[PDB]
C-alpha cells in the first residue's frame, strides 16, 4: 500500500495525486474597513486595510517586505471576549492550509466550521490565505510566477502585526493540515521559542527519507505545477535536511506536539511520514500525542475534527483558563446529525471509539454509531443500563432506535441489533435477549399478561428464565424460546417441578375449560376449579388420552401424578383416577 503509491508516483503517475485537498472557491464576505496604523514593525511591513466580515472575523491586508509583489491576506478569528475584556491579550492559534489553498479564502473557514468551534473561545485563530504548494517555506528562487518567502513573512512580519497591532501575547500554537502540517513543524524546529504547541493533521513529516523527495515534487507537481528544486534545491541539499520533521524532532523537547493520521495516496504517504515522525520522537524522548485512529468522517469535517481533539492540549500548552475554554468537545457526523433535536444536550466529550464503531458522551445521555446501524442518542435509565452492559462491547450490539413509547404509555423501549431493553417506573430497565423477545412477542410484548420484564435472563439449569410482571420467557437448553405465564407458571417454578416437566416444548395453548402447556417429559393442565397440575408422559397419559384427556370422560387433573410404592403411579381428575400400580394401569371411577 505504502509502497505501491511511492511506485505509481516513481512510474511518473501525479495527475489528481493533490484533488482530494482541492476547496470550494469561496470569496469572503464584504464588510466595513478600518486602516489600523502599528508603529514599531520592520522597513515595508504595514497593513495596508482591515476589513470586518464580522465583527469577529477580520481579515487583514498586509504589505509584505519578504513578499512585496502584491499584499497578503490574513483571516482573524478574535476571541470571545474581544469587547467584554478590551485591555486583555489573548495568545496565538495559527491553522496553515493545505497544498492547495487558494487566494479568495482559507481552506479552514471555507469547509469547516472552525468560526462557530472558536467563537466561545478566548484565542485570536490566525488563517493565512493562499501560497499554493508554499509549505509556508523561504523557497531557494522563484518559480512558476511566484516567489515565496513565506517562513519570513510569518515569524517577522505578521508575528509583530499581531503582537504590536492585535492584542497577542506571544503565546502560540501552530498547526495545519497537509503542507501545513509539515510547515507547522519545520517553523516549530526553526523558531522553538516562537511556540509552545505544534500540530500536523495528516501533514508529510519526512522529506528526506528515500522516495519521499520524489513523492514532494509530484506533489508540487500537480498542485499548480511548482518545482521542488526551486523550494528546497537539490534533492538531497542542506534545506531538505533543515526542513525534515523527523530528523529535527529533538529541537521541540519541551513542546506540546499532535500529530494526526489517517483520513488516498497522500493520506498513506502522511500515515507513513507520521509514523516514522513519532517513532523518532520516542528515540528522541519528545513526547507527542498521535492519533492515528479510524473516523467516519473523512477530509475537511475530519480535520476540524482532530482541530477539536488538539484544543484541549492547545489550551494546557498555552496556558487558558477553564472560563477561557468553552465547549471544548464538539459533535461530527452522524452522531451531530442524530443529536440536532438539542435533546441530549451540551456534549461531555467528542466521539471516542468503542468496539464496533463510535460513542460520545453528553449531559442528558450517551450517542452510538455504527457504519451498519447507525447513530441514535439514548437518555436517561435505558442507557444507564446499556452502559452498565458496556454498551456495544454487550452481546446486544448497536442501538437501532432512540428511546421509543409504547401504546399504554407507562412503557419506554430501545432497539438493538441483539435484542430490546423495556422500562417503566416501577419495573426497571432490562434487556431481553431477541430470541426470547420473539417469544414474548407471540403473546404480544407488553400489551399480553406478561407485561413487561422486572428481571435480567439469568443461568436456570442449562438454559436462560428471565422474570417478567405476568410470568417467566425461557432459553432452553436445546436453544429455543417459550414462555410461561399465570396460574401454570406459578406451577412451573414451585419446589422440584421443573426437575419433573424439564424446559418447555411450546407455549401456554387456550382450550375448552382452561389452558395447558408441553414440557419434555410431560405436561402442566390447569382449569378455573381444578387448578395448575402435572401430569408425566407414560401410560397413565396415553389411557387418559383414550379417553379423549381432559374434553373426555375424566377432565382436568385435580392433583399431581405422584409415585407411590415400587413403581405406584395415581393422578386424581375432576371425575375419576387413574393409576399403574405393579405395571398395570387401573382406571378407577
Amino acid at each position: 500500500s505504502s509502497d505501491a503509491v511511492i511506485g505509481s508516483i516513481a512510474q511518473g503517475v501525479t495527475d489528481g495525486l493533490t484533488d482530494y485537498l482541492k476547496p470550494r472557491v469561496e470569496e469572503l464576505p464584504a464588510g466595513e474597513v478600518t486602516y489600523p496604523e502599528i508603529a514599531g514593525l520592520p522597513d515595508g511591513v504595514r497593513v495596508i486595510s482591515a476589513e470586518w466580515a464580522t465583527s469577529k472575523h477580520v481579515i487583514l491586508t498586509i504589505q509584505s517586505a519578504a513578499m512585496p509583489e502584491r499584499p497578503i491576506k490574513v483571516q482573524l478569528l478574535l476571541p470571545r471576549d474581544w469587547y467584554s475584556s478590551p485591555n486583555r491579550e489573548f495568545p496565538e492559534i495559527w491553522a496553515l492550509d493545505g497544498l492547495r489553498a487558494i487566494e479568495e479564502q482559507s481552506g479552514w473557514t471555507i469547509e469547516t466550521n472552525i468560526e462557530q468551534y472558536y467563537a466561545d473561545k478566548n484565542a485570536i485563530v490566525v488563517l493565512p490565505v493562499g501560497g499554493e504548494s508554499s509549505f509556508y517555506s523561504d523557497w531557494e528562487g522563484p518559480n512558476n510566477g511566484k516567489n515565496y518567502q513565506w517562513e519570513t513573512f510569518l515569524t517577522q512580519e505578521l508575528a509583530p502585526i499581531l503582537d504590536k497591532g492585535f492584542r497577542s501575547n506571544t503565546d502560540r500554537a501552530i498547526t495545519g493540515i497537509s503542507m501545513g502540517g509539515t510547515a507547522a513543524v519545520n517553523i516549530a524546529t526553526h523558531h522553538p521559542d516562537m511556540f509552545k504547541f505544534v500540530g500536523s493533521f495528516s501533514g508529510y513529516l519526512d522529506t528526506t527519507s528515500a522516495g519521499m523527495p520524489i513523492a514532494i515534487s509530484a506533489a508540487l507537481a500537480d498542485a499548480g505545477g511548482y518545482d521542488a528544486n526551486a523550494m528546497w534545491g537539490p534533492v538531497g541539499s542542506e534545506r531538505w535536511q533543515e526542513n525534515d520533521p523527523k530528523s529535527n524532532v529533538d529541537k521541540l523537547k519541551g513542546k506540546t506536539i499532535y500529530v494526526s493520521s489517517g483520513n488516498v495516496g497522500l493520506e498513506v504517504i502522511s500515515r507513513m511520514t507520521s509514523q516514522t515522525f513519532v517513532d523518532r520522537a520516542s528515540q528522541a524522548g519528545v513526547e507527542v500525542v498521535a492519533s492515528f485512529r479510524p473516523s467516519g468522517v473523512h477530509s475537511w469535517e475530519y480535520w476540524q475534527f482532530e482541530m477539536t481533539q488538539a484544543f484541549p492540549h492547545i489550551a494546557n500548552a498555552l496556558g487558558m483558563s477553564t472560563e477561557d475554554r468553552g465547549v471544548e468537545c464538539a459533535p461530527v457526523g452522524a452522531i451531530a446529525d442524530a443529536v440536532a433535536d438539542g435533546a441530549m444536550g451540551t456534549c461531555l466529550t467528542n466521539e471516542y471509539d468503542v468496539t464496533g464503531g463510535k460513542a460520545q458522551d453528553f449531559a442528558n445521555g450517551r450517542a452510538y454509531w455504527s457504519a451498519n446501524t447507525g447513530a441514535f442518542g439514548l437518555v436517561g435509565r435505558i442507557n444507564a443500563r446499556y452502559s452498565e452492559l458496556g454498551g456495544p462491547a454487550s452481546w446486544l450490539g448497536y442501538p437501532t432506535s432512540s428511546e421509543l413509547k409504547t401504546p399504554d404509555g407507562r412503557g419506554r423501549f430501545v432497539t438493538f441489533e441483539h435484542g430490546s431493553i423495556y422500562w417503566t417506573a416501577t419495573t426497571g430497565p432490562w434487556e431481553i435477549p431477541g430470541d426470547m423477545l420473539a417469544a414474548w412477542g407471540t403473546q404480544d410484548y407488553e400489551k399480553g399478561s406478561l407485561g413487561y420484564p422486572t428481571g435480567a435472563a439469568v443461568e436456570y439449569n442449562g438454559g436462560l428464565r428471565q422474570q417478567f410482571e405476568g410470568g417467566y420467557v425461557f432459553r432452553t437448553s436445546n436453544n429455543q424460546s417459550y414462555w410461561v405465564r399465570g396460574e401454570i407458571s406459578k406451577k412451573y417454578a414451585e419446589d422440584g417441578i421443573f426437575a419433573q416437566l424439564g424446559f418447555p416444548t411450546g407455549n401456554e395453548k387456550l382450550i375448552n375449560g382452561g389452558a395447558f402447556q408441553e414440557f419434555e417429559k410431560g405436561n402442566i393442565y390447569w382449569s378455573a376449579s381444578t387448578g395448575a397440575h402435572v401430569i408425566l408422559h407414560g401410560d397413565i397419559f396415553d389411557a387418559w388420552g383414550a379417553k379423549g384427556w381432559e374434553q373426555g370422560e375424566y377432565g382436568f387433573p385435580t392433583s399431581d401424578q405422584t409415585a407411590i410404592t415400587a413403581g405406584g403411579q395415581t393422578i386424581d381428575f375432576q371425575n375419576g383416577t387413574i393409576r399403574q400400580v405393579n405395571g398395570r394401569i387401573e382406571e378407577s371411577r
